[PDB]
């Protein structure tokens, strides 16, 4: 099908609610005209980010029940141990409280101060983490991975000339280790094939040059692979995650998306000496190397929903669901990133904003009026999460300036995509509205998460 | 809006096992051709009842952990009995474990043997128990009622006349009581008008008589009253549900219908001396007074269900989700009990299998269809529920032989519906080809429970 | 040990508090000098009774999380099943939402009208549902089990010169069962042994009649033998329970005591025949045979809570706790039932206080001061309880005129324990402070529920 | 009362295993001996750490189930920071997933290179991120808090002598903060007075330093200062706490102590330019200023957690519970640290092992010893958690050679102290018996956590 249905029934519910107009007017200018400052209160339905807002099953919350809180020795953390030995391959595994919480570990224990680390596109978050212990950042991610409307399965894919390249002129031993995403976030959500993880890891091997994966949307990748990769349609969505890491030296993830929680994440790698320094630092940050700031049974959870993440049935309707969206807006012509991605529909705000440039903050804007118009919430992803070059001072200017409309895991129904779909047609219809923004208050990194703007 | 967006999001999920075909048709014979002998755990959509199936919300769920368990004077039954009380404006509640055993008790109560007991069309259970106390039962329903194909509006009404003419040939003094079901469940779920809840008090009032109210879709009947009943469009669903039961003396509710819950029900009355009555009673089948067969936490979740039945947009999609189903089931030329009620679709198994004898049992034969080819399991209400004549050894011929397709609450999306309905539709386009059914094993009692079946 | 410490850990708390006892005395007065009349909230220490108001443990919660609500084919309707079938042995099962409901549909399918039932002591509920059923009771329990300060082992126990006698009197095919219960409540919590159990079922075999156990106590019953019957000092719980029930042919359960849960019970039997009849029955009061008015999540906690219920620690510590209480208020001189039993402490009430009669109501009213005195609720189990006789019309006077400190399992500790042991033993300090007590209102059966006094 | 009865009574109960001193034996070899070996299964009562082992309330429950995921403007955020404003009296908020996390951002914050930071002893995760982030530690404490045998109040009280001193010799500006500890951990967690509180908030605002409290055990803190410091005796345990932070600029809290929850923490401050540079950093490492690295349902948890915690008889109890402990070790000769703190027993490992040298290990072998005599895990906290010198290769050799006996809030009973103290106790009795211990694998670091021994 083309839209299956919800593979599971609903177990309970929470209400929603919508404020009118006016009151939402006055919100977004006290939230700063920044969507993530506004209140959970004050949203009809929240598409802010797929970050920890998905719905668990009655399993998770049965294991919820039995979480076995000892400081050590846990049997939730044994669990959460094996469930991922065993689906991803890796052997070893810290628990951290999160996804950026691994990215510190990983970005402290492998990067040495003056080397580079390469990636298919940068993330906020993790080129913080890698600048910040003194790597310089390398886009290895082909060029087609920036053109938003050019709809080219697997954007995600790394460039193994611009691999090649940058090892011709870096030289292996100045490279940290190469950090590729499944799914790549900012390009849209998008996949990278098996065919490009093999060959990364071959040519990466031949220098002894490290590969980390950002695994936190991995399953979303699998099925994009068991989808539309030639020789994978008949590879379960299992076969498929644990092939992908058999090409990896670790991974950091934020089990708040791919794994079905609320709260979690963890580091994995297969170096021994590693795995010693890793329980050492997380101590420092984080809690024992037996719980990584988790209580049990969020160990238990993550266990659990990481399982559930691989029935076909679950990830099919999780990526069709987000495109049924995406193939609405396209249909009565709205512009959005192409092709649709796992986790959002990404509004192209350059096209959705013409009138403005870059520089007048079209995304974040946007997104400003969504709400005000719709009730929906939706995150920047442009040039204010771009943040400032550290070397020049100057805004990063990504060719993708994005609206976020991101889809919690089986959270919403079609019927809520179709009041989404509705709300953004409408606005659209006077995009020429729009006005730009500008800053009131910078943060000095991350500006985007709490940054506040006034109309120019 | 024809047919609203969920008014709630999900919380949490009930997993389910997608089961192809192949394997449901093994099912479905290993159940020997009867959906009620099919195992939960291999059905994707249950809508064999909408009785202690609804989804709660996660403010129920809150509710479930605050179970004061106490075996008299519990928090949580003085908060059941205020709720019950505001919402309903009876004096007195005495709760019992679901419907059947505050039936069970109004009977006992009420009613002195060679009294008659008239009502809108009767339900099994309810007339059970007015029978095995002494009473006559006398149908006063509407002669449209009874005409399955006729759509008429408010066609659970009570039809005055009759009233009057059973008051005037039997006397009000050998007339039990009045009972009133708001909905009519046997009739397809019809809702009774206010006008008509009105008219049944002022008559009965005039000559001493009774009035008591089987309350169990009485949130449904009360959506009805606001979207169909001219002067009810300024009134809220709570001010319609207060009303109506002011036009009563007292009522029996199944809770696990329109209270949102799991399991519960409650009995209400007005006299002082009936309360005194039923408390005495309460004790000897159900429980105390102040817990009537319930846990702490079901009197709490049950009395926050209650409330949340109240919202208008909530019981606006529960009714018109049911519709949604009608709707396109009768656009394909789906034959179907006319007009759709509040709770369920009946489709009507003798004009959809013409080729079959009712001895050939095409309701239970179409509900063996419906779930191989879609996972949905349906209820046979036709010649098998109808049971067989244990004197003369001949079935029991109804006039209904009908498949019905009864919808949780909160459970299930349009998805969901489309399933059901696409199956349908796809088997009515080949009608023809559905097989007839015989016993191979018939119980002497209760047969729709155990029965097996195989194809002619 | 003699007093073992708890064989668990406190997974999650509830609060407790006491109110003055100037605003005690006035709550005692508004419900009318009845225990069973007071508010959950103004009550310290709640030992009304062990029915209902067990701490669950985690497995359980995990459980109540994993629910399977269908109305047929639980997966939780077939763990009760089958566990029920391993650990009782029975071949059927018929789920009810407490104990009375299994008692309603046995003595509604073993009774003719005039036929005798006999048994080891009436109980409340039980008695009621043999004599509306048309049967009269018969008293076959020991002499001694009348005795409260004799102590002797094993008082529940049947005088088989009685059974004997009744059987030559009466002829067998008058008795319509045996009622054994395990343990039997009245005589203070009191056990059968296996020696008796087998006898039992030796001599009724021989003359065809039927016995049936009333199973609420079984495992504190099992526990008894294990600890006090020759040859059973190396048999697990588990094994003892399952011989038990090997000389019944069915048994009543109220699941509410034995299994540690909140709510539910059970009817099992052997016979086909009867289990058809039952299933019949079970509709018209409880539900379908397939969850007998009880949730799925509650069908699934009875199930891990009769297995948890085997554990010979646990057991051991629920008996050894009340027999702390008991140890303590007889090192002290408070007169009391000996020997103390699996549940309760039963106060001796004609001891506590001989300057008043029996018609004085002295149990009745020392619950009364015990809970002005201290906040801790107790429950009469003496005249008032004993009902009365539907030939005469005069009270029933049982010998054992007692007030009932009744322990729910692992909500309390010994710290709890003591500070009952004191309340009392300062109570008793001045005993003859305790007034007589007479009717202001009686219901017409099981009257102790919520009758009403006044001090003469 | 010396020893108050449980403020509170069993929800849920954890289930344990149980199992016997022989097959105890076999878990601690299998564990080499290292109690931080041990699997939770295998363990009866874990008196490992007070650390995010405590047992929630049926309140905190409910609130688990309220969990409002939303990324930013969560209603459990909003109720978190309400709660912590009008406890703690502070102006601004920011959570954490635990208290290192809010460290982390404190030393940040704070701290110029070069300067110092000087406190009432230290704790590990504190002093680190202090030390790493440029900071001299200068320990201001009593000097009488170094003698472990001392028996006097307010042991954790900073010598404002010492303080003055500091200020003379290495100047006000370079001084980043005091940290002031609220109880003292590292001298067995021993209270600071409010007269001490108010002296250095005094002191400092003179000079412009700042202080900052680590408010983990502020709750046991405020319970001695009720107990213990004359002129609290009218005054309630939340005036105490909001006093005591009205002497600080700010607090770091680990929730995972005193605020009754299995994780969480946060930071505070009254500095609106500190605030806004601690949202700023909260995103690089823990998340939004509205979760900060936790679930919603966690900051709701912790919300309810921290009010809970100040109910006089609840913070009675909790410390009346372990001296009760510490009373009864030291009745019987046991030698323990003095005075006994508010979370914590220690046991002096040298004394009660005096035939053995630090070199073997004596409180790494004890703690072995009372897990296999009574299924009781402590900590170490000697010589193996010192850890060793990398240079030279030596042990670091502490003054204090303790096992730790630490307790979680809310879960344990009396009855469980018994089987700690008696256990101990017996042991004592023939302490010559206890054997050396000797390294078998040795980690180069974090050796406490997974090094294995076996008997000298
Ligand atoms: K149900
Ligand atoms: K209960
Ligand atoms: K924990
Ligand atoms: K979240």
């Amino acid at each position: 099908m083309n839209y299956p249905a919800e593979p599971f029934r609903i177990k309970s519910v929470e209400t929603v609610s919508m404020i009118p107009r006016d009151e939402r007017l006055k919100k977004m200018q006290e939230a700063g005209y920044n969507t993530f400052l506004l209140n959970s209160k004050d949203i009809y339905i929240d598409l802010l980010t797929d970050s920890g807002t998905n719905a668990m099953s009655d399993k998770q919350w049965a294991g919820m029940m039995m979480g076995d809180e000892a400081y050590a020795g846990s049997e939730n953390f044994y669990h959460l141990e094996r469930t991922v030995q065993e689906l991803f391959g890796f052997k070893h595994i810290v628990p951290t409280h999160q996804g950026r919480g691994a990215e510190n570990l990983l970005s402290q224990l492998a990067i040495k101060p003056g080397q580079y680390v390469a990636g298919n596109m940068y993330f906020t978050t993790t080129r913080y983490h890698q600048e910040k212990n003194g790597a310089v950042f390398v886009d290895i991610v082909r060029d087609e991975a920036h053109d938003a409307g050019l709809n080219i399965a697997f954007k995600g894919d790394i460039d193994l000339k611009k691999l090649q390249k940058l090892i011709d002129e870096k030289g292996a031993e100045n490279i940290a280790y190469i950090c590729l995403a499944v799914t790549v976030n900012l390009a849209g959500g998008q996949p990278v094939s098996m065919a490009n993880m093999r060959a990364v890891r071959e040519l990466t091997e031949a220098h002894g040059i490290k590969v980390f994966y950002d695994a936190t949307r991995c399953v979303e990748n699998a099925y994009f692979i068991k989808e539309q990769e030639q020789g994978f349609e008949n590879k379960s969505i299992a076969e498929i995650v644990h092939e992908m890491f058999s090409y990896a030296d670790g991974c950091t993830m934020s089990g708040k998306k791919d794994c079905l929680v609320n709260i979690g994440g963890f580091l994995c790698m297969n170096d021994d000496e590693m795995f010693s320094s890793a329980k050492e630092l997380v101590v420092v940050y984080e809690g024992m190397p037996s719980y990584g700031g988790l209580a049990g049974r969020d160990m238990e959870a993550m266990a659990i929903g990481l399982r559930e993440a691989m029935q076909y049935e679950y990830i099919e309707h999780r990526v069709k669901q987000v495109r049924y969206l995406g193939d609405k807006l396209k249909a009565a012509g709205v512009p959005i990133v192409e092709p649709v991605g796992g986790h959002a529909v990404f509004l192209d705000a350059r096209r959705f904003c013409e009138h403005l440039t870059q520089d007048e903050f079209p995304a974040q804007s946007l997104a400003a009026s969504i709400y005000v118009e719709t009730g929906v919430r939706s995150m920047e992803r442009g040039i204010i999460s771009a943040g400032r070059n550290n070397v020049t001072g100057e805004h990063h200017r990504p060719k993708l300036e994005t609206v976020r409309l991101t889809i919690p895991r089986r959270v919403y129904t079609y019927a809520h995509m179709d009041v989404v779909a509705d709300g953004i047609i409408k606005l659209y219809q006077h995009k020429e509205d729009i006005r730009g923004l500008k800053f009131i208050y910078e943060p000095k990194q991350l500006r985007f998460f709490t940054a506040r703007f006034d109309y120019i």
